[PDB]
């Protein structure tokens, strides 16, 4: 066989939660196929129709700040080490559907929410009247799926491949944020009563629903330099966004503002109180071994402290 090998930091880095992927665009494949080859296995896909399908998901990204591909593989590397680290939890439809799902989540973002649009009467909006752009992203997975070569599920049947396809479809909508307050609610009654079952169905699409989320938002579980510096791309295009509902004559929400970027520090201290830390704590919960992604976050939360109190300087 020929097996995918990464060089000696790398291999032993990338098994860390905090791993960053670097700025060699060129080895992000690679390093996906690596994952793939460990989470799944060197059988689940043909190394040929996975390389293809690999450059296809690449090519409909786009050339934005945040929503980019380097996001795509970030996610997925999240993904992996939630697996790696609970790898008796899951099925092999699940480990052959959920690395795909990450890579192909924000398939051709153009670095706008739901609500801008809403807001400007986009035809996607008129297509998917909720969870817009995340349709819009299931939709062009199927497309790139049923590409000539590009049917990397080609050995599963007709009914394994359709719910490795519902795998996909439920873990892309669950990167709606707007779906996570409701989901996220559910899985801590859920748990503190008791009731949480991961034999049950609906219940596994919800575990699954906060993981995506938990692998969408990991730039707030890395080492400190890396979370100051992703959130400069990540107000690039809140700020842009800020800019088009100006065209519209429409006020926009402060974080994306642009006249606002004084106040980016309490705006985090509230992000991470309001979403990120309640996120991470019912994960841990549920999957003790992801614990590591919350201590990262707590400790993240304590530096942007740091910088509201003056003693650190987030500068853009
Ligand atoms: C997941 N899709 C949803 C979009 N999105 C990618 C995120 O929300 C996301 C993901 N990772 N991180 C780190 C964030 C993030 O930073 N969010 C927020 C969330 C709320 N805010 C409020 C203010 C703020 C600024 C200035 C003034 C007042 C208020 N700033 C923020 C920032
Ligand atoms: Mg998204
Ligand atoms: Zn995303």
């Amino acid at each position: 066989l020929m097996q995918f090998t990464l060089p000696v930091r790398l291999c032993k880095e990338i098994e860390l939660f905090h791993f960053d992927i670097g700025p060699f665009e060129n080895m992000w494949p690679g390093i996906f196929v690596y994952m793939v080859h460990r989470s799944c296995g060197t059988s689940c896909f043909e190394l040929e129709k996975l390389c293809r399908f690999i450059m296809s998901v690449k090519k409909n990204y786009r050339r934005v700040p945040y929503h980019n591909w380097k996001h795509a593989v970030t996610v997925a590397h999240c993904m992996y080490a939630i697996l790696q680290n609970n790898h008796t939890l899951f099925t092999d439809l699940e480990r052959k559907g959920l690395l795909i799902a990450c890579l192909c989540h924000d398939l051709d973002h153009r670095g706008f929410s739901n609500s801008y649009l809403q807001k400007f009467d986009h035809p996607l909006a008129a297509l998917y009247s909720t969870s817009t752009m995340e349709q819009h992203h299931f939709s062009q997975t199927v497309s790139i799926l049923q590409l000539e070569g590009h049917n990397i599920f080609s050995t599963l049947s007709s009914s394994e491949y359709e719910q490795v396809l519902e795998i996909i479809r439920k873990a892309i909508i669950a990167t709606d944020l707007a779906l996570y307050f409701g989901n996220r609610k559910q899985l801590e009654e859920m748990y503190q009563t008791g009731s949480l079952n991961l034999n049950n169905q609906s219940h596994r699409d919800r575990v699954i629903g906060l993981m995506m989320t938990a692998c969408d938002l990991c730039s707030v579980t890395k080492l400190w330099p890396v979370t100051k510096l992703t959130a400069n791309d990540i107000y690039a295009e809140f700020w842009a966004e800020g800019d088009e509902m100006k065209k519209l004559g429409i006020q926009p929400i402060p974080m994306m503002d642009r006249d606002k970027k004084d106040e980016v520090p309490q705006g985090q201290l509230g992000f991470y109180n309001a979403v990120a830390i309640p996120c991470y704590t019912t994960l841990t919960q549920i999957l003790p071994p992801t614990e590591p992604l919350l201590k990262a976050c707590r400790d993240n939360l304590s530096q942007w402290e740091k910088v509201i109190r003056g003693e650190e300087t987030a500068t853009w």
